[PDB]
DNA sequence: AGCCGAGC
DNA sequence: AGCTCGGCT
DNA sequence: AGCCGAGC
DNA sequence: AGCTCGGCT
């Protein structure tokens, strides 16, 4: 038939053509899963082809697009279809290569993805098919103990194993899915008008709204729920597409959302949030390969996704260029990518290497953690709802992302500034407005309207014959600029002739220098227009969406950067009375933990009393009954959700030393005088000395920056 | 031109085109080194073009595999040679692109053979060329503190860097180098006879044994140098080819033989050696995949190789398949390779995973580290010369390599009976003779004749028209039996008409089953001729070349395996006396520690001495003045190449509680005892307790894998 | 001519 | 990638 | 139509 | 690989 990856049924095309099976499988491996599933009797009414991942959405996509799309043609022919064409008649089936259509993905949300995707692709082009059955899909178990084909249902009925996608199934439990069918395949079919009412409304771009009211009904509902202490609901026989849209794509659809939309407190996505825990945990001192840091992500995060998608979230942390973070987390040592292609110019992630940046943990405070809420998975401790950053994190690396119903869009914002109006705050003032700042951008960003701004490069008149540009707008890349406009403007077009006369190119890997011939008669006619039109050189900004999870887990549409940061500022204060309160009930214990310390030796010592030969029973019987306290730290850590004095008897003989009673005495007071300072000092002072040192290693880091 | 890898000189071609130089280059790496250190003046006169690795030894080889190889035929067009033209008149000259060539290799032995080949290739296709100085050199350093060119200069001559091949110098470094041409650039020069004579001997076959006496009389001058201290001799102005061959090409040949060629001791190459290093310091609980794994071998062993190389030796480890490791050291948890392809089918190093076999350290029993000499790499100790088994691997898992001027083959042979020929040895008995065994080879190896053997699979008449395969020989592998034997049997050839009228397979990764089918008349014919001959399932095992490092480093030729038997047996015992030795030392010093800390514990309960308040001077002189030893085992450690007590002062308090007294009393006693039981104790019932063992686990494994 | 394997 | 190097079928 | 990025 | 998803130029 020419396509090489597909395993085409015996009896397609033939006589038996009605009663085969093209079974639509999620990425290869599910392929060959599949294959050695059906086996020899299988491979006669049965063929089974692969999808690389999520196809095209034909309901609105251009002719072109569809025309030159090679999997949508690839289907066509291999199921024989036609476009316009109505299947009713005999005449009419006579001339299809299969009759039904088995879509074979992962149980997660992204094969429901695809799932629904391929149902869009035949309700919009062929609803003679869809209305009929010609569609089925093949369910597998996502977990085992029986088979659960949901982790709700697994969770409401309590060896267990867990089931990543199709490939992690090989071998007899494959078999054992092909041979008892009536349990794994389950038919779509068509009720009526509420069906094409769900798959335009998840799939059509004029629907958009309306997905947002969707999801926020399922959010609101769910939470209720959750408050209410009613089970999840589930799915998994015949399933009609509007309970498939509205039970189960609708879970792509928040996790989508869940993924792609950062939250207002650390500014993060799940993803991104998973690698700065990982890269907190190991504690790296030397660098590490993008790709060894990334399996390591994958194993100590319980990350379930490609380690692609992994790798370029490290590699997008770690960018330094103009235009990309003003902080970068990581730091990309290796080429991370450039100005001159936006990143694009990556080296593999295999060749290059990061580390956390000495800022990581002075914006996210190591102490801060024991405030946090740490997430489990299969009862593998992992990462927090959120980080508490000293400073809005999300204003600062410009957050961003595309989920369904909904995106994200923040510019970037200096920290500095960010810094100041949070001091501001702390004195009793209101915050001073913020335009968007983007670091080592030489260019201007003006204000025009609510929530619009203009971003303007630099060019200058050296002379009659001359123009020089120093400066493109933000996100605008030096090649890009060079193809699309200088280029044009050099050569002519079709209908524009040529305005330049010649340019060369003086550029720093971090920086744009153009220095641009014309006609003197043309540059006049060009300063007449203005510089910064005629050259391409101011983009509009518009943030008319900010959308960010709140601390509650509630997506929420933010109008102003300057609520973000109210609303920030006050979790963040809280947080910080919050860690004041920890700090003083953690060394309040180390001090306690000290002092019966000292008053222990300090009475072996003056022959109070005389630890040589106890039994050990009748010693601890003994330090009860004298007063002495059962490990302070442990108890108040304990406290928090036989006697231990371990702590006091696994000293060294060395304690009883003179030197070592001396300094164990220096310790003992240190530590409460540490306690009384912290006491006396208000968690706006706690924050102020975090933004203090944070500010002291930024401008040594980025003064080394600008050094090298 | 065509050639995409190639930057063309300017003037190449041109009227210019005899002052030309074209750059040949060890890797590309080193291509972009010499294109960045020419730079744009540069890339008038001067050709860049990269090699692969090592080239074609033309000398004696086919007329096809010359005409048909890619890089020869690179040069010659880049060049513009003309095979079998002389270069003389000015006539002949004038087709000429380039007027010399100039290769540019790593500082290294490897560097020095792929220069060699070049000359070699010009010595043989254009002596015209050759004796006029055609050829030049640019090299590089290979370490600085000013430069140094080679490391016994540098050694001599004692921030210091050390430069491993040519990527690692880079940008403004490269740029250097080409500045200064008068110290990087070195013409081979054309003396006379000596040079042809040399360039022979090296490259070619006719000069083996020549080889040998050559690297030979190295080797002992070398050795006979090294005792009586006399400097090491180097090179780096003209350089003759003789000088160049025999000052220089030699110590790749040496270097070649000493990683090409395995040592008697532990059957090892310094590469796999440094892999079952890294392998014992890591200690994996679990599996680690071989790119990591080979990485970490990298780092910690100073392997300087390339990452492939090393990959590959961890896979050859691993490989548990029918005629490959009798013992595999390494557990092959991936596809590995299997029966079927020769390990040629193996999957990549990326995906799969591996980790040691629990029977390698009671092979190599860890506390055998302590009698070996480990090495060093730039004050970074790595591994040792060898390791000592309990039996001789070199023998289990048949050593073999091809150096320069020596090779060595060794069939595997049968774990039990050397360790049974190893008991009789040590109860004073001779051994027994070994023919060669292979693990799971279900065929016959018998003796013919002095270190040769006839090696011979399987195969049965089933009835009249049917013989069974059941078996192939040693290395003869599934695919290319069929391919190569049945196959042409079937379907027959141009001289020779089809034997057989069919077959089926019905073969397990592990096995082989062969069903054919033939006429009755020609199976009587075959059966006749006899089956093991006419069906290709005989095969002859000549091991003439046995050629092994001893124990001093001296390359040895070993007639008879009981000669390799007899030399490890003596050194291996040996080094069980010294275990013996070094084992009364530890547990001697362990049990007087043992002694001081009940001594010292028990006065102080007993109320003999007071430590509290006492001052740390006071204390320790105090100690000393009663008779208290300082730290054994750190003084005896010390003792093989102010007083220490803290073994005592660091004890909890604990300690003087009833049951610590109690258990460090019974720990006390138990240490004399467990020093007057291994006292009592012959080295050969050390070397017997080992080798029970090794053989329960090596049963219950072996058992375990039939099982699985 | 091809295979064996540590190297380029 | 296609090759080295020596022994051997 | 294309860009932005975490996913297939 | 070529695609989703929403906002915006
Ligand atoms: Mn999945
Ligand atoms: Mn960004
Ligand atoms: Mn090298
Ligand atoms: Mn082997």
């Amino acid at each position: 038939k020419g396509i090489p990856k597909l395993d085409d049924a015996n009896d397609a095309g033939g006589k038996h053509s009605l009663e085969c099976t093209l079974i639509l499988t999620e990425g290869d491996s599910a392929k060959s899963l599949a294959v050695s599933g059906l086996g020899v009797i299988g491979r006669d009414r049965y063929g089974v082809f692969p999808l690389r991942g999520k196809i095209l959405n034909v309901r609105e996509a251009s002719h072109k697009q569809i025309m030159e799309n090679a999997e949508i043609n690839n289907i066509i022919k291999i199921v024989g279809l036609q476009y316009k064409k109505s299947y009713d008649d005999a005449e009419s089936l006579k001339t299809l290569r299969y009759g039904k259509i088995m879509i074979m993905t992962d149980q997660d949300q992204d094969g429901s993805h695809i799932k629904g995707l391929l149902i869009n692709f035949i309700h919009h082009n062929w609803p003679s098919l869809l209305k009929h059955g010609f569609l089925e899909e093949f369910i597998t178990p996502i977990v085992k103990a029986l088979s659960f084909y949901s982790i709700p249902e697994f969770d409401e009925w309590k060896k267990i194993k867990y089931y990543k996608g199709l490939g992690t199934s090989t071998a007899k439990e494959a078999k054992e899915y092909f041979a008892d069918m009536e349990r794994h395949r389950i038919l779509f079919r068509y009720a009526g008008p509420e069906d094409d009412a769900a798959i335009t409304l998840a799939f059509s771009k004029k629907k958009i709204d309306d997905r947002k009211e969707w999801l926020t009904n399922f959010m609101e509902d769910r939470r209720q729920r959750r408050l209410h202490g009613l089970p999840e609901q589930f799915l998994y026989k015949h399933l009609t597409y509007n309970d498939f849209i509205n039970k189960e794509l609708i879970l792509f659809s928040n996790s989508d959302n869940e993924r792609s939309i950062p939250s207002l407190v650390d500014g993060f996505k799940p993803g991104q949030r998973k690698v700065l825990f990982t890269c907190f945990k190991r504690n790296d001192k030397r660098e590490v390969k993008v790709a060894q840091l990334a399996g390591s992500v994958a194993e100590m995060s319980a990350y379930h996704h490609g380690e692609q998608a992994l790798m370029m979230t490290i590699v997008n942390l770690a960018q330094n260029f103009v235009g990309s973070n003003n902080i970068n987390l990581l730091q990309p040592i290796g080429q991370f990518g450039t100005r001159l292609h936006g990143g694009k110019d990556a080296a593999s992630p295999r060749y290059i290497f990061t580390m956390l940046s000495t800022l990581a943990r002075l914006l996210f405070p190591a102490v801060d953690d024991n405030l946090l809420k740490f997430l489990y998975d299969d009862n593998q401790r992992v990462e927090p709802e959120w980080y508490i950053p000293i400073i809005p994190m999300v204003l600062i690396n410009g957050a961003e992302g595309i989920g369904t119903g909904w995106a994200c869009k923040l510019p970037n914002y200096d920290a500095r500034e960010i810094v100041n109006n949070v001091r501001r705050m702390l004195d009793g003032l209101d915050p001073h407005p913020m335009l968007p700042n983007y670091k080592n951008f030489k260019g201007t960003i003006q204000e025009l309207g609510q929530n619009q701004y203009a971003v303007s490069g630099e060019i200058f008149v050296v002379d009659r014959n001359t123009v020089e540009i120093t400066e493109l707008p933000v996100r605008t890349w030096t090649q890009v600029y060079k193809e699309q406009v200088l280029e044009p403007m050099l050569n002519g077009t079709d209908k524009t002739p040529a305005l330049i006369s010649d340019y060369k190119e003086y550029h720093t890997d971090t920086t744009v220098k153009f220095v641009v011939k014309m006609t003197e008669e043309k540059l006049a006619q060009a300063e007449a227009a203005g510089l910064h039109k005629v050259f391409k050189l101011q983009t509009t900004l518009t943030c008319n969406s900010m959308v960010l999870f709140d601390h509650m887990g509630c997506l929420k549409k933010y109008e102003t950067v300057q609520d973000i940061l109210k609303e920030f500022f006050d979790l963040r204060l809280s947080y910080y009375g919050l860690r004041k309160e920890w700090l003083v009930g953690m060394l309040g214990a180390e001090s306690t933990k000290l002092n019966n310390q000292a008053r222990f030796i300090l009475e072996k010592i003056q022959g109070k009393i005389t630890i040589e030969n106890r039994s050990k029973k009748d010693l601890i019987q003994m330090l009860v009954q004298r007063g002495y306290e059962s490990d302070p730290v442990k108890a108040w850590k304990e406290a928090q959700e036989g006697p231990d004095f371990n702590y006091i008897l696994n000293m060294s003989l060395w304690s009883l030393t003179k030197e070592k009673v001396e300094e164990l005495i220096k310790q003992r007071d240190a530590k409460g005088r540490e306690v009384n300072d912290l006491k006396r000092k208000s968690p706006s002072d706690l924050w102020k000395e975090d933004l203090a040192a944070f500010v002291e290693e930024l401008d040594k880091v980025e003064s080394q920056e600008r050094e090298d």
